[PDB]
């Protein structure tokens, strides 16, 4: 009789960390119907049909992969196929990849992509279902799969109770109270950040795992941090689980290294330059032992070349591999600013001098202390720079101001809120004509210590003085960089809008398929971040200035963070560094020509647009259906006001009741996730791997004259420079940190690819995502002519030699500087 043929492939467990053991009555498929219903109008049921054989025949499947041969009985009764049940009777859980129902014709082919866990059958309250790839909104889907549909988002969705399991799939939010540890000391004590107006912060996905005694409002320490089953990647290669790098870091590595300086086995201090820069040259000598404890774990591994008994070398940072010294150079101290790891947080100054908007009851005179006429502009006036539009600034003044007191009050901290003053060049580059080092003087509360204005300087102390000035200028860009630009704003800002996806939009959903490539990993390493890297003493805390108030100095900044302000002309605009002109293709024009970031951004950005405003069309033809989506009506309500609740009342949130209010958010998302992260990500260990470069910390103010911190400012400004910033042990915790965040795993789907090939079946939509993959290509050509263009050599490479390639979209796996994943995976 009839019988549908039918391929699954799976892998088994070991592959991502005998085939016979399928076969038998191990795995039972059950086809549902799309188009024939039972009396309560959904989908019928066919029997249980399990795996007969295993496929060898076929063209080579990708590595770990095993197919299996079933045929399943399907008379005219049933329909159409268009969702299958699977149970799992063995014991251990398999990595289901597909199931493909073979026809007469390729036309005919049924294909379903699963790409998920499947856990033994008893581990679920209800049989996992699986939808073949026809994309469908609400109003769209075939009758027989309406309550399938809407039941699996249910399940998805939870009750807001219990603690997450390994195989559970439930996405919900939670506030971020899982970072202290108060149970175990008061030291680890954390405000909650997210609830409150007071610490607003972005939902981050619920773990359950219950209060801790000293705190109720604390969640309870764990071994494992959950997320939903299929966000936590599985790799075929351990060297690919990047992620899990942070934990072996924080857990093994930083007390081995800790151990060998508590020891007194390596000198506990840089004492020259060329003792930093040592560490990728010769290495570092440390104790066998911590050597072996370091050297076999995975992902740590990589991070060192090693004899495997005394030393560990660092890769040459990109920064450093033409020119040792150019880091120290003024141009490329400003060149960074545009081109470097952090390149968004300059802006264009239209007034003389920078005004403050804090109030100097609280801190004194916040006027700033630069004068137009100490400055030295290339021989313009300083009415000619504001007119002709070539002041710039780097203002961490009012972003520092509140907490430079209680950073100032911990041991070994110390910091200035900064301003640093830019004059574009009629060669087109910056210049750094002033900074700024402000402290808050309460009048009753004040030290001693005094703000001051720093000038350019190139030979005697006052040389060493304005290398200072950028080295605490470069710490407070440091931290900006990590927490705000890179954190809150990729990280922490899209961890919502992932849970308000799987909650509310069916994997049939056009708008879910659209978005999901963009949200790999992205769970997983946040949740890992959460248990290592921005939890009480963690990496973070125990390398950057802010210490214990890094987190929270974060939240203070999401106050003010602006959905509409991601996009990234809004953010051209809105930062002075560009004008809004209809007579240029992308609607701007940039105030710096050669602003490498911004130029490239714009290419990127242009390609997302169009690419969504031409999927966009093919699933809704005119507003009223997009008001009329009532799955996308709920995710967009939840994910402002659950997912982003704390901001949920701002004006600027799109009300999503037309085509260009879909367009705009899924344009902003795809940005935020893929371009912006990689532009902040990708150049940590290229820019920051020489710590003289990047400073994570400052542990003094400025010296006093006639003081031997000033006689050594004078007599050895290597070693004033090295005591002033990051010290040796969490230098090298830091660069460790960095360089593992700064690697392209090889198993990374990049912007323009996807895993698989047949995510969708509607041709118009696979189409429209061909053409935006080749106009990816195109435009990664012509950044390569950027680059090669002599012209820009300025500000593309400046005076270390390093084309700016962070917006190139394609890449090879490591440490390269370059490529565009779709999401923040690392
Ligand atoms: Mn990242």
């Amino acid at each position: 009789g009839h019988k549908i043929k039918g391929t699954v492939v799976l892998m088994p467990k070991n592959e991502l960390e005998n085939l016979n053991a399928f076969l038998g009555r191990s795995v039972s498929l059950q086809l549902i119907s799309a188009t024939k219903a039972d009396a309560h109008g959904k989908g019928k049921v066919g029997k249980d049909t399990f795996l007969e054989g295993i496929n060898t025949s076929l063209p080579t499947l990708g590595a770990g992969e095993s197919a299996f041969n079933i045929h399943f009985e399907w008379d005219g009764s049933m329909g159409i196929p268009g969702a299958f049940y699977i149970k799992n009777y063995m014991q251990v859980e398999f990595f289901l990849k597909s199931l493909t129902l073979e026809a007469i014709s390729n036309q005919g082919t049924i294909r379903f992509v699963c790409n998920s866990w499947v856990y033994n059958t008893k581990l679920y309250k209800s049989v996992r279902i699986f939808f073949a790839n026809h994309t469908y909104v609400p109003s769209e889907t075939p009758a027989p799969l309406v309550e399938y549909r809407e039941e699996e988002l249910k399940s998805l969705r939870g009750n807001g109770t219990g603690e997450r399991k390994e195989y559970d799939r439930i996405y919900d939010y939670d506030v971020y109270n899982d970072l202290g540890n108060p149970d175990k000391s008061e030291k680890l004590a954390r405000p909650v950040l997210g609830g409150s107006s007071t610490f607003p912060y972005p939902r981050r996905g619920r773990t359950g795992r219950g209060p801790t005694v000293t705190d109720p409002n604390t969640e309870k320490q764990g071994e494992v941090f959950y997320v939903p089953r299929d966000e936590n990647l599985g790799h075929l290669k351990s060297k690919d689980a990047l992620e899990i790098g942070t934990k072996s870091l924080s857990q093994i590595v930083q007390p081995a290294f800790e151990s060998a300086f508590d020891l007194k086995s390596t000198p506990i201090e840089f004492h020259s330059f060329q003792d930093v820069h040592d560490l990728y040259e010769g290495g570092i000598k440390l104790p066998r032992d911590v050597i072996s404890t370091i050297i076999p774990l995975p992902v740590i591994k990589e991070l060192y070349r090693t004899d495997g008994q005394h030393i560990l070398k660092f890769p040459q940072p990109h920064v450093v591999q033409v020119s040792q010294s150019a880091w120290m150079t003024d141009e490329e101290f400003a060149r960074e600013m545009i081109a470097g790891v952090n390149p968004c947080v300059i802006r264009g100054l239209e007034e003389f001098p920078p005004k403050s908007n804090l109030d100097p009851a609280i801190y004194g005179d916040q006027s700033s202390k630069i004068t137009a006429d100490s400055l030295d502009l290339d021989g313009y006036t300083m009415d000619e720079a504001l007119g002709s539009r070539r002041l710039f600034m780097l203002d961490y003044h009012d972003i520092f101001m509140p907490y430079v007191r209680q950073i100032n009050q911990l041991n070994s901290a110390k910091t200035y809120a900064t301003r640093t003053i830019l004059f574009l060049r009629e060669d087109g580059t910056l210049k750094p004509v002033a900074i700024e080092l402000s402290l808050p003087h309460s009048a009753g509360d004040l030290s001693a210590a005094v703000s001051q204005v720093v000038l350019p300087a190139k030979e005697g102390v006052e040389s060493t003085i304005w290398l200072l000035a950028k080295a605490y200028v470069i710490v407070n860009d440091s931290c900006y960089h990590q927490l705000m630009s890179h954190w809150l704003n990729t990280h922490a800002a899209m961890e919502p809008f992932v849970i308000a996806t799987h909650r509310h939009l069916s994997v049939l959903h056009p708008i879910y398929k659209l978005l999901t490539p963009h949200y790999r990993n992205n769970m997983n390493i946040n949740a890992l971040a959460r248990q290592s890297l921005i939890n009480a003493n963690g990496i973070i805390e125990t390398t950057f200035l802010p210490s214990k108030y890094s987190v929270e100095m974060s939240s203070a900044v999401y106050k003010n963070w602006v959905f509409t302000d991601q996009a990234l002309p809004a953010d051209l605009i809105k930062r002075g560094v560009a004008i809004k002109d209809p007579s240029t293709p992308h609607g701007v024009r940039l105030l710096i020509e050669d602003y490498p970031y911004a130029a490239d951004g714009l290419e990127i950005w242009a390609a997302i647009k169009t690419w969504v405003q031409e999927y966009v069309p093919l699933y809704y033809a005119r507003d009223d259906d997009v008001k009329n989506d009532s799955e996308l009506q709920h995710w967009w309500k939840e994910a402002v006001e659950k997912g982003h609740g704390d901001l949920k009342d701002k004006p600027w949130w799109p009300k999503l009741q037309t085509l260009e209010d879909l367009v705009e958010v899924c344009l902003i998302i795809i940005w935020i996730a893929s371009a912006l992260h990689a532009a902040v990500n990708f150049g940590q260990y290229p820019y920051g791997g020489l710590i003289m470069n990047r400073p994570t910390a400052s542990r003094r103010l400025l010296p006093e004259k006639g003081t031997p911190e000033y006689e050594e400012m004078i007599n050895n400004h290597e070693k004033a420079y090295l005591r002033t910033i990051t010290s040796k042990l969490p230098t090298l915790i830091s660069l460790s940190v960095i360089e593992i965040l700064s690697t392209h795993a090889s198993d990374e789907v990049y912007l323009g690819q996807r895993d698989n090939p047949h995510w969708t079946s509607d041709s118009k939509a696979l189409q429209a995502f061909q053409k935006f993959g080749n106009k990816l290509k195109e435009i990664e050509e012509k950044l390569v002519r950027r680059n090669n263009d002599p012209s820009l050599q300025g500000n593309r490479l400046g005076p270390v030699q390093l084309p700016y390639t962070l917006l190139y979209p394609s890449s090879e796996e490591g440490l390269t500087f370059r490529g565009i994943p779709n999401s923040i995976s690392i």
